[PDB]
């Protein structure tokens, strides 16, 4: 993991991407839940392909996915919706506007649409997107490992080492886009600050919903 | 604001720092914790508004947008302030000089641990004062910028231009400390990723926490 070049990192993440799934007023939440549950299965397979992730203990892999899974679903939704102003592309056959969200759902819908609009304005590129999604996976739960055994300290150090490599990769991508050193750290900062708003929307979504055994079952594979 | 140098931005942010307040209880009397902490936070919020008015670029926004940004960020800002002054007190939170609490007195339990871990992370990274004041201003300008008309796009543009100015300043400070370019952007990323965790704690705090606040903020701004 830590020996990969930036191009090799991008290649690995692009190759890990999960498929775009298809769906299937009163049935709308059931449709969305069924989709999200099917997407979570593929998210587990994707996470095992993010360099460094399977180097962690099963317990830590579970902790990271338990913290980040809804952020990951949301950032994937915002990415799929980016070219569709005013709409959230939950699936190619499930494209919704605000009025269809009208439960406390519309507040989240507006936040998601705003993030999609921001991605569009920044002209977010697909290689940047996969780097952001991997950052979410590794970062969101790394401050809530409630133990510091020696093993936990080693795990946290490895995660931070891999996060550093993804940053280096994001900078590399912008440098190849002909950006200025100053433009490079400015864009890096702008992208990472959007991650704070994605956390916010995940918290709100989790409230609106009101898992670790399922995660470990899917993660705890045999050979 | 956009014309300040990085040294000038740092100096302005340092000069704008609010004072450390004391908890308002009799030390010559039996030792109410939630009441004490709320009273402290309410007094700190006034000084927070004064600090915000001194963050370069903030008062150039409309009063409505100033209010929106403070309403979104205020608990995050109180939290990063708390973590920063607890940094030299492992396993404790220095809410005030006369109100230093550990885990057990915290029993808030879940957030208390989150705050302690943030403090540990800052301690481990050897966060400097000049970096802290940049991160705190970034929270002010970024937290509400996604939840706001041509004036609005102008306002958002101005906010991002200032944020870009503060990113330049963080980079300048790290370059000054002798970091390589690789180490600068790695450190920049590590600090900004901690801000996602402060957002999470603020959301939990709001959750646990529960005249509009916008009206009170408006009166304090005047
Ligand atoms: C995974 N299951 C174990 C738990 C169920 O998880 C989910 C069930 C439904 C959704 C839906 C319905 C939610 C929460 C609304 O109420 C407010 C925000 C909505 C989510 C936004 C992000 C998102 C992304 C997807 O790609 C598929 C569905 C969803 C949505 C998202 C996750
Ligand atoms: C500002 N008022 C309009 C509303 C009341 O605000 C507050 C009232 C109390 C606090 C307290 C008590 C809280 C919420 C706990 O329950 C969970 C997290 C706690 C806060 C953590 C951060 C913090 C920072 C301070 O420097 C002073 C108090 C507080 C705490 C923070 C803000």
């Amino acid at each position: 993991a830590l020996s990969l070049t930036a191009d090799q990192m991008v290649s690995a993440l692009l190759d890990a991407e999960p498929p775009i799934l298809y769906s299937e007023e009163a049935s709308m939440m059931g449709l969305l839940t069924n989709l999200a549950d099917r997407e979570l299965v593929h998210m587990i397979n994707w996470a095992k392909r993010v360099p460094g992730f399977v180097d962690l203990t099963l317990h830590d892999q579970v902790h990271l996915l338990e913290s980040a899974w809804l952020e990951i679903l949301m950032i994937g939704l915002v990415w799929r919706s980016m070219e569709h102003p005013g709409k959230l592309l939950f699936a190619p056959n499930l494209l919704l506007d605000r009025n269809q969200g009208k439960e406390g759902m519309v507040e989240i819908f507006d936040m998601l649409l705003a993030t999609s609009s921001r991605f569009r304005m920044m002209n977010l590129q697909g290689e940047e997107f996969v780097c952001l999604k991997s950052i979410i996976l590794l970062n969101s739960g790394v401050y809530t490992f409630l133990s510091s055994t020696l093993k936990s300290l080693e795990e946290k150090d490895h995660i931070h080492r891999v996060l550093d490599k993804i940053t280096d990769t994001l900078i590399h991508l912008m440098a190849k886009a002909g950006l200025t050193l100053q433009q490079q750290h400015q864009r890096l900062a702008q992208l990472l600050l959007i991650l704070s708003h994605i956390r916010h929307m995940s918290n709100k979504g989790m409230e609106h919903l009101y898992l670790s055994d399922l995660l470990l079952e899917m993660l705890d594979a045999h050979r």
